[PDB]
């Protein structure tokens, strides 16, 4: 089999359709995720074209082997789609109406700024390159591109599945390759965040702070210090759930100066102690009183920046 | 091969019926269980048809390839399922029998509110899409849904796995299918989660309360902040083996409402010092003589509260 | 290819033998293991009988697909068993030799109650399903049974690897299945987890028991509350390295009461510390002194009561 | 099919190209990395020459079955690529035009030294093994390799995609062996690394170094042991995302050198606590003035002869 | 096709051969390591021999289905091989010279008796089973056994590559297997373990000696406890990467050792302690001045003896 001939000089114009079944396994550090779902693929071969009344019969199936099938493919693939295909239906003017069923694992960056309250375009992009014979452009038959209702992505809102219906189209190596751009718009649920992250490190953060009301340069030390170890488990245990990036992160930003606090705490504490072994705990009363203050409220300034910055 | 023709103008009826050989692997994560099978499919094909007696067979064995068979899919389904055809029967009025083994990842939601005291249902779906020549619809046959007697999922109790018998009909990229749902019923078994997160959490709660018989700072200080980062483990240990919600679960509140209590403790634990420093230690005693009794309290109605809200 | 006819009304024998060449990757949590070994078939054919004093030769050779071989599958297996046919004999008689070399992954219970002195049977079960023609009966065939003398399963014992010689024949979806169990039988190296776990838990809690020799409350307070949480590390690292279960293990229990001599070291440190500061010390060193004997006789006996109920 | 003709005694030259569609999945410590790109093959065949007048065509297009390929491996691969025939073009004189969509995991060693601030050079190894009849040559057709602009790689910036254009020829178990080097150049991303482990490292060591200005052994034991501590966390935690190397990297000499640092503190907690209790406070308040100075000079000094013998 | 008759009664030689083009992934825990070779198999079959004067060609190439090709399997490995035919060459007396490459993940058994300063033998064991007309034994072509000078393997140095000339023959279910043993030999790469695990590990016990050189029980305990919760961790980090087996390991028996180190220490701690309280702090004193030499000295003498016994 050949590609179907242009009637006159034409580009042959695949309309395509993407249909969400499932959507799972959305890996931030990989940026990754997988789906599951339908493709529709439509174009014109006159070739297969028949009559209506004398063949009795309004739509002829084929075997994929038996016709021309454009070779569509996706850019942003990991490892190439499973593919099923469902029906190969012909219309008498010889319009062919292709229904695969795949799944693939769609690699698209993720922005994770402002984690976790970011939200993200997921991006599938559908490829044609052209033949000697005739152009291959692709199209969007945005009555074939959706998702089920069921489709859902843990920890994530799944905002809308859209495409952008002009094809960017270009040369690559002395060839004309058709692109399309699927997205998927989510939305990140930062609900567990506050009780898993957030909340356990603002508490161990105040503890410190009752260092504050004590003269007891051990109990200080202790609660200082320990308080601290805590939050570099936090720190470290988001890292993790992180690829490492160029730019700073919300959530990245907020641990990164609870380190300065623990500093600037540990500073007072050692400056209070050096006073009353100096015999002067007058100064280090006026530095302990301004301190409880100064914490505070610099710590809660400081977060109004940052989340004006950061949104 | 194409479909079987309509004697009426009737759609075709696929009995279908699974029966589980193996369920292993449920991944709460992921919320996925993968899954070994029997799939059992029965339809009616008159071209088949033959008389026993010229034939002198009851029944005739085909190789797939040979006859029409319908394309059924499952919609859940994270790596297309590997199957294995067991047998094809045909009995003399065409009444085709076919059995394939197969194995799949199905990937269904789990409702993990009550977690570790949950129970779920998890979902097989069936589907068949409708050809241009004839309606495709999906039956139940009862007598062929079943489940090996020694069936085991680690670490829960399955209950039962039925069928939804009225199969949901719909269209989908202008062809109607047919859906079934196929369910398995499971509970956790929390057995573990006493002794090894419930129980040890409790001990260093109530060690943390010992610093209300305790006048030194010092002791307390440690007592309580040690404590505290114990917790924090049991949180992180937890939470990893639990996916993201937009949901509090029964757990989570458990382990975010102790965070409070370590807090209050650490309040109770600095006043009590500043008081005994400023020379008032009859005040202090009250307080440290009140906490011994509203603490422990507090935490039998609060906890009764949480279990009223969550079961 | 159809089954061979039945002379008389018999069921054909299938004699099977399953020789392992290696068997790893045996997974706790999982309760699965991985296998590689040679699947023996052999069955009468009189369709492939022949002379051998006019054939010349004694023994004919066939390819997979020129003859009948029975559907044998394995009930167990987590997944697809990749098989490759070494070769198939077939004697004058018209006896059949089908030999295969598969590779599969085996998922069998396993009972962790003793844990880490632990014994299992592993179960490979071997099935067919009997053919509308005629009915198909597995039978071992003893010779043809066994394992190569380097096969080691990392942290394991292999006893031995033997075959239940009675099928369990029963009826599924209407018709027969002939089920076969070939066991492995294996029992867990206990040797590493005395260095690695059981005596540094020893150690800690021995480090903990201390601080009855000691009247300094905070020295107490920290011996207790430090030693106390590397337990929960051990405990933590342990549990983590098995699935949850719907009972106890010997571990488990050994483990969690650890949990309340800790707790019951506390409440003494307290209690001393109590007294102390109520001016009554010969108390508090009364409940000390039995403290010294009490906590190591009772932990004595109580482990000796436990070890009892477990083995 | 056979390889074709020589014209003269010379040998065929492939030329090749790899356009690279996608990078991912860059595994320190595998020191392998995940390959998406297109490779284009052209030699001659004058066996399949053709008159445009009679095939109607101007180019015509085959099936990878149905001509001669040479036969392309890729040395530096973890299993053999994923591939998909996109084109097989022929001109009339004979001139093949071979399109291939591949996926690889390449095995490519890492030089770790200058970690996080190193630069690497990722390899991809084409070959070609001769063939009795002629010897194959490979070619790089640079019009023909490139990289797409999207291409990235997660915590890396991808510097250049090149080919050095003479193949290494070589014998091997007595044929000819032709090889290309394609050259993936990268520079790591280390701005993560500062808010991440760098200074969270440092706040901790200059935690301790506040020793230096108190008299109190047991909150200096605290304060040293604890920010010491720690400091095994953030060691421990790098490692994990390191191989072993026979070489010092240079995080693994900054994190080395550290635990001298806090070794030499423990030193002067101690030699000061000592002269106190040997009532001569004086010679220890001199090394603690000494310390305040010594400790950040030297570190200072010996991060820069490092910093220095590293880069 | 059939094997290769004998002229006189003569088993068939199979003359083999391995050339590693690449080695990776050494598991440890798992005891494998996968590989990349060619395989290179020999043997004689007269009916395939031609005359170069007629057949106007000195060399035949076939197709591996064209030609008897002998069943060659490797007993080691996990799944079957992935292979692919390089080339198979005819020589005029019936010499065909046949070149697979492929990669395998090798299962192969490891001594950790002298972890990290342990080497190793890689095994990979080629087989062949003899037919029913007629018996193979399996040669070594010394000329075409070798490794690519690239050839690395991440945390280990390669020694040397290779074969037991003579094969292993022997009975196997009633038919002859000849076996045959190549082997790697590699060296751990130690280097990282001495500034990551070794060092750390003495820093942390020497400065819990630092408690000989002070009276604070307050101030000992915490030395000896917080030092020794650092002891836990590298002993559990260490395990972690290493399986569990029946003997004591190099690093192992260091680790365990150290234990009883924080053991006794704890006791020196607590007698020193008691003493004092009792007023007689001369003894004490004695006992901690014993210490200071006693615990090093000891210390050294048993690794000396320990390094003898494992070297
Ligand atoms: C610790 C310090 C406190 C951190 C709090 C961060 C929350 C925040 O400030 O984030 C703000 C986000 C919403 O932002 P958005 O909808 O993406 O707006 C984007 C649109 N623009 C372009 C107009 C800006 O959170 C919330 O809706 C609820 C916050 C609950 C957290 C309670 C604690
Ligand atoms: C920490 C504080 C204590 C936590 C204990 C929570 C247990 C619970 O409250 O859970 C309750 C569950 C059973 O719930 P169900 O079977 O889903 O009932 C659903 C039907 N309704 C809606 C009518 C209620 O557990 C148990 O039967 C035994 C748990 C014993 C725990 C002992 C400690
Ligand atoms: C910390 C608390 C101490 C834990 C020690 C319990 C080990 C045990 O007592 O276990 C006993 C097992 C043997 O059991 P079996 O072979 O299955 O006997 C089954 C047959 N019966 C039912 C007739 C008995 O271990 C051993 O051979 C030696 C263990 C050395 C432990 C050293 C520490
Ligand atoms: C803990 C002590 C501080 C450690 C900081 C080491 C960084 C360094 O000194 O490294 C320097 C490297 C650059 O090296 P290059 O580009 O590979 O040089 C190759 C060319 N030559 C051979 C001519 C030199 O990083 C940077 O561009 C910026 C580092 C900012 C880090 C701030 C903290
Ligand atoms: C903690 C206590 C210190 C640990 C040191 C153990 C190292 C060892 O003693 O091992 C020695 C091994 C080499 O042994 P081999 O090559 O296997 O000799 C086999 C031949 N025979 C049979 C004659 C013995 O390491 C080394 O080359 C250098 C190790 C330097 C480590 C410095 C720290
Ligand atoms: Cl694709
Ligand atoms: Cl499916
Ligand atoms: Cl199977
Ligand atoms: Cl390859
Ligand atoms: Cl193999
Ligand atoms: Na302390």
């Amino acid at each position: 089999v050949s590609p179907p001939p242009p009637i006159a000089d034409e580009p042959l114009t695949v309309n395509t359709g993407i249909y969400l079944i499932e959507s799972y396994s959305l890996d931030d550090c990989a940026e990754t995720f997988k789906v599951n779902a339908f493709l529709s693929l439509s174009w014109k071969d006159r070739r297969l074209a028949f009559d209506p009344v004398r063949s009795g019969v309004r739509v002829k199936t084929y075997e994929p082997e038996a016709i021309w099938i454009p070779e569509i493919r996706f850019v942003n693939v990991e490892n190439a789609r499973d593919a099923d295909v469902v029906d190969i239906s012909v219309s008498p003017d010889g319009t062919v109406q292709y229904l695969e069923r795949f799944s693939a694992r769609v690699l698209s960056p993720l922005d994770f700024r402002r984690y976790p309250f970011d939200s993200q375009t997921l991006h599938i992009y559908l490829i044609v390159r052209s033949v000697d014979t005739r152009n291959i452009v692709l199209a969007v038959d945005l009555e074939k591109v959706g998702k089920n209702d069921d489709v859902f992505l843990t920890g994530w809102d799944i905002e809308s599945f859209t495409a952008v219906v002009k094809p960017a189209n270009f040369a690559l190596e002395d060839r004309l390759e058709s692109k399309l751009d699927y997205q998927l718009r989510i939305s990140r649920q930062y609900f567990s965040y506050i009780p898993n992250i957030i909340l356990p490190m603002l508490f161990i953060l105040f503890i410190s702070w009752t260092a504050f009301w004590s003269t007891s340069y051990e109990a200080n030390v202790t609660l200082v210090v320990s308080t601290l170890i805590a939050h570099i488990a936090f720190n470290i245990l988001v890292e993790t759930n992180l690829p490492c990036t160029p730019y700073m992160t919300y959530t990245g930003a907020i641990i990164f100066m609870i380190y300065l606090f623990y500093f600037v705490a540990v500073i007072e504490v050692t400056v209070q102690h050096y006073l009353k072994v100096e015999s002067q705990p007058a100064r280090a009363a006026s530095i302990t009183r301004a301190s409880r203050i100064a914490f505070p409220v610099v710590f809660l300034l400081a977060n109004i920046i940052l989340a004006f910055l950061f949104f």
